[PDB]
């Protein structure tokens, strides 16, 4: 396994937004507690789940309990970034896996649901 991705980092600027606050009181909290949360809520473990090729594919890591981390420590800059690492998050399970497989699926339904809550963000 590679270190996790950074959720602080001092010298980076930080800003609190309402929509950052939304982002984590409502965006993430929500998709949080949704039944195909699980995979996503932590880095993933390739010794653990045995996925040797995990990190030989996947460069740029994500996952929601990163993402978590990052907004309660007040580490973003806007919304967009955060965004971004949902994006990534989405967009390296669809990299290492196969259109059909059940984390495929997962993923698609937990992305519908992210795009939904960010469809109208707060001014
Ligand atoms: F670590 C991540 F994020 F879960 C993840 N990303 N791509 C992948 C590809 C395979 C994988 N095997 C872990 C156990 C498992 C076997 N079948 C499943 C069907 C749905 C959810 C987990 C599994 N885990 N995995
Ligand atoms: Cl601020």
């Amino acid at each position: 396994n590679p270190p996790p991705p950074e959720t602080s980092n001092p010298n980076k600027p930080k800003r609190q937004t309402n929509q950052l606050q939304y982002l984590l009181r409502v965006v993430l909290k929500t998709l949080w507690k949704h039944q195909f949360a699980w995979p996503f809520q932590q880095p993933v473990d390739a010794v653990k789940l045995n996925l040797p090729d995990y990190y030989k594919i996947i460069k740029t890591p994500m996952d929601m309990g990163t993402i978590k981390k990052r907004l309660e420590n007040n580490y973003y800059w806007n919304a967009q970034e955060c965004i971004q690492d949902f994006n990534t998050m989405f967009t390296n399970c669809y990299i290492y896996n196969k259109p059909g497989d059940d984390i495929v699926l997962m993923a698609e339904a937990l992305e519908k649901l992210f795009l939904q809550k960010i469809n109208e963000l707060p001014t």
